[PDB]
């Protein structure tokens, strides 16, 4: 009777999912995020995981995904949109209220666990989850538990920088762009929703959006078919060099820019080319599990050891 909370903690709200022994959702409740004071956070949460409690008649497991760092040397969490809780042993502190193991991790490292958790993506040993949406970023799973790395860095995918092979398919003076963690050329900034908007600009001196530029693109323009080839072969180069490392037996790809079916089925094609010649490409697939994935991956936190 075994059920696994999963908690998906935003700037703007909490939200809390349950789920049965067979990763099945049973309930749903979201809560506003207290910005407040640290007393009304810990509240928030605990409150929810009572109700639950109450009403499955259980203990249930709780694992929350937290968009920063979880958990310091000190076990100390860090989060820009979680204020109320930042620079707090979120962790001790919630375990010691729920007399219970409170497991945290990082939501790109949550998404790529919900995604390794799909029915039909456990067969596969080692999984990369891959975001491409507002930033670039992911995690790694191995055997359906999250690879963390000393400081949850593990999977930062959008802050490694060009390979020198995309200069070669771009040019050299292909701009190395400024990225927001200070280094130039961080691959986030050619390979998020914002980026491929870049390219399209840098290229075509219009400054349409990806929405829009994907609205083209359906209704066969030019130079959105152009863009997008640019775009897919940037994103193969950068791939090659990751799976070249990682050696993944899936990559599935998430965040806004993945519902272009485009990026998940004409991928797979262009990575031999950058691959070792005895490698073989992952399997690709788009995300299964967009909105729920958050409270997925967190309740997931459970089901290893
Ligand atoms: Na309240
Ligand atoms: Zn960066």
């Amino acid at each position: 009777n075994a059920m696994y909370y999963g908690f998906d903690i935003g700037g703007t709200k909490i939200a809390l999912g349950v789920f049965d022994s067979t990763r099945r959702l049973q309930w749903e409740k979201r809560v506003p995020t207290p910005h407040t004071s640290y007393s009304a956070f810990l509240d928030a949460v605990c409150e929810l995981v009572e109700e639950a409690d109450q009403r499955f008649g259980v203990k249930g497991s709780v694992g929350i995904g937290i968009p920063g760092m979880p958990e310091t040397e000190d076990g100390t969490l860090y989060a820009a949109n979680v204020p109320a809780a930042s620079g707090k042993p979120l962790r001790a502190d919630l375990s010691a209220r729920l007399d219970r193991d409170v497991r945290l991790d990082n939501d790109a490292n949550c998404f790529a666990l919900s995604e390794a958790w799909d029915d039909e993506f456990t067969q596969y040993p080692l999984v990369m989850g891959l975001i491409l949406g507002t930033g670039v970023g992911g995690g790694l799973v191995l055997n359906g538990k999250p690879i963390t790395g000393q400081s949850y860095i593990t999977g930062e995918f959008g802050h490694m920088r060009l390979p020198v092979d995309a200069l070669t398919l771009m040019g050299f003076d292909f701009p190395l762009r400024r990225c927001g963690c200070g280094q130039m050329g961080c691959i986030e900034n050619y390979l998020s929703g914002r980026g491929f908007a870049w390219l399209y600009q840098h290229y075509y001196d219009q400054s349409l959006q990806a929405p829009e530029i994907i609205a083209l693109w359906e209704q066969g323009d030019e130079q959105a078919h152009a863009h997008v080839e640019r775009y897919l072969d940037l994103l193969a180069v950068c791939l090659g060099n990751i799976l070249t490392i990682v050696d993944p037996d899936l990559l599935v790809i998430g965040g806004g820019l993945s519902n272009f079916t485009a990026i998940t089925t004409q991928l797979a094609e262009r990575l031999p080319r950058h691959l070792l010649p005895v490698a073989r490409a992952p399997r690709i697939e788009r995300a299964r599990h967009g909105d729920a994935g958050g409270m997925r991956g967190a309740a997931f936190l459970h089901l290893t050891d």
